[PDB]
C-alpha cells in the first residue's frame, strides 16, 4: 500500500463531512454495507506553547485564535505537549469496521510516549492498547511507533497519552466510531451527528502537570484546575463571572432551528473535578454512555468525570438566538469566590444575538429537572436524579452474564495511605512515593493496601522475562495480598478466559467529596449497583449480598467503561472476560493512577491472545552480574 | 560479588574522608600502589520538590535546611528532578583505577533517562557513555540500568542527565578521580584536597527547564537564570544585594589558617551564562583544567562556563575571619538592577566573624589582577588576562600530535537559523523546531547550516539497524553537507583510528555576547588557538593558516574537554583519535544542544571498539509494512 494515499486531515469542516471532496476521507456519514476504509494518521508529539508565534494577536484579534497551529486555551502562556500543534489533538472520525493506522513520532525532549485508545476493545490487537510496561514498551524520543487496529466497537471513544502526566499537558483527543444512521440503535433520535459536535470538556492548569507532582506544600498544594475549556478555549473567571485572564472568546456550538443534533461529550478532565453540564432552555436526550447505546432518557443536566463520555441530543426547538452552555465544576475549591466553571454559546444559524449578562458559577440551567449521574448516587424515589445503574442498554445480554451467578467476584477497597498518620517517611534514607493534596495531606494511593507499581517489561509480550517475585503474592483466599501502612507490587488478578466477573469497588478512605472514576481497559461492563455506605455496612457485606442474590438496579443495565464511585460509597460492575490479555483497571483521575490506584486483570494465558508481532520493541532492566 | 558490601554513601564528612571507618569507603586519600576498589552507587531518579516536607521550617530554621532529603536551592518552591533527593546529586569521590558501578533506577513519570560521565574517556566501555541514540537506548520509567566502567583518567570530572532538559531540573553532580598526593603532578601545591571543597556552581531558574522550551514569547522569553547556587544553596538577590527571596543561608567554605586547600570548581551551569569567580583577599593558584594538570598560574579571578572545571589552590594565609566568595554572572540580563550573581562565605576555623555589608553585583574581588579564561580572549600583551591557549600542560605530548601536520582538519561554523529572517514557518502544516530567546528571536541551532537530529537507534550498538539515509551525505569535499535556511540530519564525521585531528570552531552568527562552550566526549584535546574574528577574516582562512603553519599559542598547550569560544571568534583544538566509537561534539549550553548545536565523530569501524555487551538494550522505530 501507499499509506500516504489514506492520510487523514487533522480537522474536517461540517461541509467536508456532509459532502466529502475525497473518496478516501474517513470522517463521513457511514453507508450500510459499504467496504471499510483504511484511515492513516501521521502524528508528531512536540514540546509546544499556548499563544506564542502561531497565535499572532489572539485574543485581542479573535480570528488569530483560529490559526491551525495556535493553541489558545485560557490565554495564559505556558509550556504544553501537543499532537500536531492542537489541543485537543486531532479527532479520529471513522465508521465501524474501518482500520486505524497511526504513525506516532515522539519529538518530546527527555520524554517517553505511548497513546491509549480509551474504549477501543483491541480484541486481536492487544499489543496496540498503549499502556507502558503492560502492552508495550514506551516510545523513546527520536523513534516512531505505528499503531494498527480496527474500529470494531461503536461509539464516542477517546485517546490520550498513557505515559506519566502528559495528558493534562495536552496529549488527548476524541475517537468517534459512527454507525450508518439507519443501523444505529438510536439513529431515529437525531437528524445530524457532525464532527464539530464531538466536544471535549477539558480541565486546565496554568502550570505544567509535572509542576503539581509531587506538588508544592506551601504555595500551591494539590492538583486543582483553574478553569475548563470546551474544545480549545475558554476564559478564566471568578465565581461571579468576572474575568481574571485574557478575554479568550467562548466556544460556539452551532445548531439550526427545527433539527435535532447528536452532541458527543467527552470527559477530557484529568483532575479530580467533575462537571455538571447544562444548556439554557434546552433539555438533553441521553442516547449513549461511553459509546454504548441506551434507551433514551431526557434530563436537564448530567455530571461527567475523567474518562466518561455521554451522547445527548439537543432539539433546536427554542426561539432562535444565543443560549448559554454551563459547565459547573464539582469539587472543593480554594474559596466560594474562586469556584471553577466555564461557559460556551449555543448559537442558532441565521442569528447574531449578543448576551449581555455572564452567568455565574451558581447560574447553571439544571432548573430542578432530572440530573443524570448525580453526586452521591442521589437517585432514589423522589430525589430528582437518575443513576447510571438505573439506565437500560439498547442491546440485550448476548452471553448469559446477568442471568448466571458470577464465576469470579473481586472486591477492591481503593483509597490513600496518609503519611502524616504514621512515622515520618522523610530524611531516613528511603524513597516512598507521595503527592501533596490541597489540604496538605501527604498521600500514596492504594487498592487493598497495595500501591500499584509497574513490572520492568510488558507482560503481554515479555511475560517470560519478568521475575515472578514482582507480582503481589496470592494468599489462601485466592486473592493478591502484600508480601507497614501499605506495600508496593504488581497487583495482578488472573481470571480464566470466558469467566463471568463481578467487581465491587469501594471508597474506603473517603475525602473531599471525591467520586473516583474507575476504568477497565479492553472491555465495557454492566453497571450492577451503586450507592453510599451506611455506618456498620462493610464493602465485604455488600459484595457478598450482591453475589448471593444476583441483585441489579436495572433488568438490563447500561454498559459503561468508566464508573464514578459515589463519595463514601461503592459501585459493582459485571462483564464476560472473553477478551484475552493484560487489562488495566484504575482510577481515571491522573494523579491517582500516577500514585498507584490501579490493578491489572490477566484474562486467559499466553497462546489465548495473538503471538507477539515480528520486531515488536523489547525492554527491561540491564543489570549484568558483577564479577572480579 | 555481593555488590551491597561495596555500596558508597551519598555524602562523606571531611573527618570520614581523612580517617575512614570502613575499608570499602572509596572517598579517601589514595595510597600509591594500593589495590583498586569497587565503588557501588545505588541511585533513584525521582520527581521531587524544593523545600516541602523534608525541609521543615527551612530557612527560618537554618539547621532544617541541612536535612539529608531537603533541597533548599534559593528557597523558591518548584518541581525538580533528583538523584537520591539531593541537588547537586551524590558525588562520586574515588581514586584513579577504581571501578565505578552505578545502579540507576528511573522513577520519573513519563520521562526516559541516561546519565553521561562528563570527562571520563570510557576507552573499552564506550557503551557506558550515557548518550541517548548514540551509545545506548534511554532507560524507560520503571527500569534500572547498571553503568560499569573504570576511573582510568584523573581529575575533576562531572555527571549529568544527557536526556532532554533534566540537568537544569537537578540531575547533576561531581566525579573526583584523585591520585595519591605523592604522584599527582601538582601534589606539592596544596596540603588538603577534601570532598567538601569539590564545589559545583549551579545556575537556577524558578520554573522547570521544560517551561522554557520552546519558551514563552511575551511573558518570559529565553532561558536566563535568576540566581546561582554554590552546591545546594544561595538566596535570590538584586544587583544591589537586596534579597527578593527567602533568606536562604549563603554556602560556607571552611579553611584553616596556614594550610593550602585544593578547590575543585565545576561549571554546573546549564544556561548561556558564564560566571567570574573571585575570593576577597585570596589569590587563586590554578593547577588543573577539566581534570588535566597544568603548570600552576596565580590569578585573582577566573571565568567558567557550562561543562568546564577549574582546580584552584586557596592559601589560607590572611587574617583569620570571614571572606566573601563572589560569583558574577556574565551575560545579558533583563536590566542593570537585575544582574545575576551569588555569594558564599570563606570561613577560617576558630572564627565567627559576621560580615555586615553584602557585596553588590559589581563588588567582586578581581581587583585589576589577572583573569583566567577572559571574555573575548582578551589576553594579548598588556591586557591582564590569561587565555586557556596560553597555559602549559604538566604532561608532555606522548603521541607526536603537536609536532606533526594534522591528518584531519574539520571546520565547524556554529550558530542559529533565525526564522524571522525567512518565510513564516507556522500555520502551514509543518513542524520546524524552534526556541524563543530573550530578545524574542525564534531560533534553531546549526553547525555548517545543519541542525543535528538523532538516529532512531544508537549506532555504537545498532549500526546495522540504521538506514544510511539518516546521516548527512558526504560531498565531493569529503565533508558532510545538506541533502532552505537549514537542513536536519545525523551530522556524522568519520575519522580513522589513530588520526591526528584538528577542529576549528567559529561563532558565525554572533549574538548577545555568547561564549559557546564546545565539549568533545571520549577525549581531552590541546587548545591550539583562540581569538576574535577581524572583519574580512573567514573561518576558512584561519583554519587553512593554522593547518599549513602548525601555529600554537603555547609550546605545550593545556588539555581541556570543554572550550568557551570567544564571542564573534573561534577556537582550534587538536587530539589523537585513539579511542574508537561514536563521540558527541556539541555546545554544552543545554538549550543549544536541545536545538541541534552538535555533530558526531565516528572514530574507527565496528570491531575497533568492543563487541556489544550481552543483553544490551535495543531500540528503534516500529513501522511494520501495511498490506490489504
Ligand atoms: C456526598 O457525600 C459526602 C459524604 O457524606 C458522608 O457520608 C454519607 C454517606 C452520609 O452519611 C453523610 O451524612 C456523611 O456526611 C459529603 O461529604 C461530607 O460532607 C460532610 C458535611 O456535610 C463532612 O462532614 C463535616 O466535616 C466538617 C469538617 O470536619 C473536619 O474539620 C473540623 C473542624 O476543623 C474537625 O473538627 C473535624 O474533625 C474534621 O477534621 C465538620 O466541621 C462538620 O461538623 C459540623 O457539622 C456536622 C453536620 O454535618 C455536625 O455533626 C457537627 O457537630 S459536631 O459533631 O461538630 O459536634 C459540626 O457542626 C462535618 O462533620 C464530611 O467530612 C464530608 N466527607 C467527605 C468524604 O468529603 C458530600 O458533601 C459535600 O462535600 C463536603 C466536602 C462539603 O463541602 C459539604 O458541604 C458538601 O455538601 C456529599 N456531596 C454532595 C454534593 O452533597
Ligand atoms: C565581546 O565582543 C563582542 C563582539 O564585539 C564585536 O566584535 C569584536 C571582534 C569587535 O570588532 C567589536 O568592536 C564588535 O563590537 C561584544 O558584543 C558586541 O558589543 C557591541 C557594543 O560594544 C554591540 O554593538 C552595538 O549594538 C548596539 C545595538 O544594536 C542593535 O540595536 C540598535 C538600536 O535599536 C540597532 O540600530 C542596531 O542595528 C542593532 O540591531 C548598537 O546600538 C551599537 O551602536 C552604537 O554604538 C556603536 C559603538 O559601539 C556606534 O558605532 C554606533 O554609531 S552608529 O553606528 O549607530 O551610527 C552607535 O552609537 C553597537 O553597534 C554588538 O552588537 C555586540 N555583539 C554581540 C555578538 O553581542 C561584547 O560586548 C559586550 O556585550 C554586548 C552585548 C554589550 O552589552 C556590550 O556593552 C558589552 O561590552 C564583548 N564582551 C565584553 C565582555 O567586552
Ligand atoms: C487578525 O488576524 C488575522 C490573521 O492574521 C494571520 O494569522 C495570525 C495568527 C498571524 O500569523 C498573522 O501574522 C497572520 O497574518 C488577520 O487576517 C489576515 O491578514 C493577512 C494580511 O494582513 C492576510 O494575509 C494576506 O492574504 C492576501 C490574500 O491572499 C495576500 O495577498 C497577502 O500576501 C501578500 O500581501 C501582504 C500584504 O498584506 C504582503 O505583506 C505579503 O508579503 C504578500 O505579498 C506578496 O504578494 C505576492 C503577489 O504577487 C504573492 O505572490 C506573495 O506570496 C506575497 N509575498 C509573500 C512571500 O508573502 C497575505 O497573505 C490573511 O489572509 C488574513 N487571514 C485571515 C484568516 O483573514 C487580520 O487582518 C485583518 O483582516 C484581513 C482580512 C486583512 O484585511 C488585514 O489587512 C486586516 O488587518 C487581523 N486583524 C487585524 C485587525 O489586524
Ligand atoms: C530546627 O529544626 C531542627 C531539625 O528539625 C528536624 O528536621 C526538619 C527538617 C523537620 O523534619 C523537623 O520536624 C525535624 O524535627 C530541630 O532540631 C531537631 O529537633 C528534634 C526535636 O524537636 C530532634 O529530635 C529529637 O531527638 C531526640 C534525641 O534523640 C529524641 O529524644 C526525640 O525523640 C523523642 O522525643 C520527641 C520530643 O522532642 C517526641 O516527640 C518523639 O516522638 C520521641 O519520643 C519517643 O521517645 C522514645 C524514648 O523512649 C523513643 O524511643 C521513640 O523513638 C520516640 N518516639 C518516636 C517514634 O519518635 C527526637 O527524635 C532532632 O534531633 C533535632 N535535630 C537536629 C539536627 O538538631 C530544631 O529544634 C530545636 O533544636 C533541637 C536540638 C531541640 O532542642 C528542639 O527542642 C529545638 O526546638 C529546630 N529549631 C527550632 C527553633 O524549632
Ligand atoms: C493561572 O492559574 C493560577 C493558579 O496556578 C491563578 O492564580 C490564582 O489567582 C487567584 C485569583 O486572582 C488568586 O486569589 C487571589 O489572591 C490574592 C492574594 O492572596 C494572598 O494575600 C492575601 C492578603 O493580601 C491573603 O489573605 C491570602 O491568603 C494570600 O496570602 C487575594 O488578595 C485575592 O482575594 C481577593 O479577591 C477574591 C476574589 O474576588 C475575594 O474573594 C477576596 O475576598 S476576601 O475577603 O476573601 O479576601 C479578595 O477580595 C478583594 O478584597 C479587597 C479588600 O480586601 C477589595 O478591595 C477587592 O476589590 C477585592 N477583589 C476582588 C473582589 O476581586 C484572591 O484570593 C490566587 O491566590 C492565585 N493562586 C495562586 C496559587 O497563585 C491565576 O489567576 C491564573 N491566571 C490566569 C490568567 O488564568
Ligand atoms: C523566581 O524567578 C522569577 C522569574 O522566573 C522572578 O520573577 C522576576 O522578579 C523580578 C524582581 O522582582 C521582576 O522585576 C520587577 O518587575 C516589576 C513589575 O514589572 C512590570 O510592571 C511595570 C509597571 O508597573 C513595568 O514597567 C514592567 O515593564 C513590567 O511590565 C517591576 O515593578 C520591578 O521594577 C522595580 O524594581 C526594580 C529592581 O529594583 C527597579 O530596577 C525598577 O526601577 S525602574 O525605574 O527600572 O522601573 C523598579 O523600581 C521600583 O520603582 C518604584 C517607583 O517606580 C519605587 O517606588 C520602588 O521602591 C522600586 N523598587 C525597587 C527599587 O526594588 C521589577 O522590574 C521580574 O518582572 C520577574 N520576572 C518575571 C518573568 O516574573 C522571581 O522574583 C523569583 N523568585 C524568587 C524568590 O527567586
Ligand atoms: C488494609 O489495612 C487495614 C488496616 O489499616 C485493614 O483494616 C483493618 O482490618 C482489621 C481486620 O484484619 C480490623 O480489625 C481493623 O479494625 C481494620 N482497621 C481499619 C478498618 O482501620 C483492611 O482490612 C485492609 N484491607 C484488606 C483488603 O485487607
Ligand atoms: C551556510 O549558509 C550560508 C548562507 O546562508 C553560507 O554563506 C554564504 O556562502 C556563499 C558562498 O557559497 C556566499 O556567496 C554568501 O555571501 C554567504 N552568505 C552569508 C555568509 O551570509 C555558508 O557558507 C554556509 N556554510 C557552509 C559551511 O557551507
Ligand atoms: C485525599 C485527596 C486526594 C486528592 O486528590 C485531592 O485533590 C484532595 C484530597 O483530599
Ligand atoms: C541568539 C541567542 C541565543 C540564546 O540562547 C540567548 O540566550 C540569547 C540570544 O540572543
Ligand atoms: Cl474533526
Ligand atoms: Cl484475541
Ligand atoms: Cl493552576
Ligand atoms: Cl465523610
Ligand atoms: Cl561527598
Ligand atoms: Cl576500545
Ligand atoms: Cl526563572
Ligand atoms: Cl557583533
Ligand atoms: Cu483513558
Ligand atoms: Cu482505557
Ligand atoms: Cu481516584
Ligand atoms: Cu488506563
Ligand atoms: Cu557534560
Ligand atoms: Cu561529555
Ligand atoms: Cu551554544
Ligand atoms: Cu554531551
Ligand atoms: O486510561
Ligand atoms: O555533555
Amino acid at each position: 500500500l501507499n499509506l500516504e494515499s489514506y492520510l487523514q486531515p487533522d480537522r474536517i469542516t461540517r461541509q467536508e463531512f456532509l459532502t466529502p471532496s475525497n473518496r478516501n476521507q474517513c470522517a463521513r456519514e457511514c453507508i450500510a454495507g459499504e467496504a471499510p476504509k483504511i484511515c492513516y494518521y501521521k502524528w508528531i508529539a512536540e514540546d509546544y506553547v499556548t499563544l506564542g508565534p502561531a497565535c499572532g494577536n489572539c485574543p485581542a484579534n479573535v480570528t488569530a485564535c483560529d490559526a491551525p497551529q495556535c493553541v489558545v486555551a485560557n490565554g495564559y502562556e505556558k509550556s504544553i505537549r501537543t499532537i500536531n500543534r492542537m489541543v485537543p489533538g486531532p479527532s479520529i472520525q471513522v465508521c465501524l469496521g474501518d482500520r486505524i493506522i497511526v504513525d506516532l513520532q515522539n519529538k518530546m525532549a527527555g520524554n517517553e510516549l505511548a497513546i491509549h485508545w480509551h474504549g477501543v476493545f483491541q480484541k486481536g490487537t492487544q499489543y496496540m492498547d498503549g499502556v507502558p510496561m503492560l502492552t508495550q514498551c514506551s516510545i523513546l524520543e527520536g523513534d516512531v511507533f505505528r499503531y494498527d487496529f480496527f474500529a470494531n466497537n461503536e461509539g464516542t471513544l477517546y485517546w490520550h497519552s498513557h505515559d506519566g502526566l502528559q495528558x493534562l499537558d495536552g496529549i488527548q483527543g476524541s475517537i468517534v466510531v459512527r454507525k450508518p444512521k439507519s443501523t444505529d440503535l438510536n439513529g431515529d433520535t437525531y437528524d445530524l451527528d457532525v464532527p464539530d459536535h464531538t466536544l471535549l470538556i477539558l480541565d486546565w492548569i496554568n502550570t505544567t502537570a509535572g509542576s503539581r507532582f509531587p506538588g508544592l506544600l506551601q504555595r500551591l498544594p494539590g492538583q486543582e484546575p483553574i478553569t475548563f475549556l470546551l474544545e480549545d478555549r475558554g476564559p478564566t473567571m471568578l465565581s461571579s463571572g468576572q474575568l481574571i485572564g485574557p478575554p479568550v472568546p467562548y466556544k460556539e456550538v452551532w445548531v439550526e432551528s427545527g433539527k435535532r443534533f447528536r452532541l458527543r461529550l467527552l470527559g477530557g478532565l484529568c483532575t479530580v473535578t467533575g462537571v455538571e453540564f447544562s444548556i439554557e432552555d434546552h433539555d438533553l436526550t441521553v442516547i449513549a454512555t461511553d459509546g454504548g447505546p441506551i434507551k433514551p432518557v431526557t434530563v436537564t443536566s448530567f455530571v461527567i468525570y475523567s474518562g466518561e463520555r455521554y451522547d445527548v441530543v439537543v432539539n433546536a426547538n427554542q426561539n432562535p438566538g444565543t443560549y448559554w452552555i454551563h459547565m459547573k465544576g464539582l469539587g472543593v475549591f480554594p474559596s466560594p469566590d474562586e469556584e471553577v466553571y466555564q461557559l460556551a454559546l449555543l448559537r442558532y444559524s441565521g442569528t447574531n444575538e449578543e448576551r449581555n449578562e455572564v452567568p455565574s458559577y451558581n447560574g447553571g440551567f439544571a432548573r430542578g429537572g432530572k440530573v443524570l449521574n448525580p453526586q452521591n448516587a442521589t437517585c432514589a424515589e423522589g430525589e430528582g436524579g437518575v443513576c447510571v445503574s438505573q439506565l437500560v442498554a439498547s442491546i440485550p445480554d448476548k452471553h448469559n452474564v446477568l442471568d448466571r451467578k458470577p464465576d469470579e467476584n473481586i472486591v477492591l477497597g481503593f483509597g490513600f495511605y496518609n503519611y502524616l498518620h504514621g512515622p515520618n517517611p522523610f530524611n531516613r534514607g528511603i524513597y516512598d512515593r507521595f503527592f501533596v493534596v490541597p489540604d496538605r495531606n501527604l498521600m500514596n494511593s492504594v487498592m487493598n493496601n497495595i500501591s500499584f507499581i509497574a513490572p520492568p517489561s510488558p507482560p503481554l509480550s515479555q511475560g517470560r522475562d519478568i521475575p515472578d517475585d514482582v507480582y503481589c503474592p496470592i494468599g489462601r483466599s485466592g486473592f493478591p495480598q502484600c508480601p507497614e501502612g501499605f506495600c508496593e507490587c504488581v497487583h495482578l488478578f488472573r481470571v480464566p478466559l470466558g469467566a463471568n466477573v463481578q467487581i465491587v469497588m469501594g471508597d474506603v478512605t473517603p475525602a473531599s467529596d471525591l467520586h473516583h472514576p474507575f476504568h477497565l481497559h479492553g472491555y465495557d461492563f454492566f453497571v450492577i449497583a451503586m450507592d453510599q455506605f451506611r455506618n456498620g455496612e462493610t464493602l465485604d457485606s455488600i459484595s457478598s449480598n450482591l453475589l448471593e442474590t444476583n441483585l441489579k438496579q436495572s433488568s438490563l443495565p447500561a454498559r459503561k467503561d468508566t464508573i464514578a464511585v459515589p463519595s463514601n460509597g461503592y459501585a459493582a460492575i459485571r462483564f464476560k472476560a472473553d477478551n484475552p490479555g493484560f487489562w488495566f483497571l484504575h482510577c481515571h483521575f491522573m494523579y491517582h493512577l500516577a500514585t498507584g490506584m490501579a490493578v491489572v486483570f490477566q484474562v486467559g494465558e499466553e497462546g489465548d491472545w495473538p503471538p507477539v508481532p515480528p520486531n515488536f520493541p523489547k525492554c527491561g532492566s540491564y543489570q549484568p552480574t558483577v564479577s572480579l
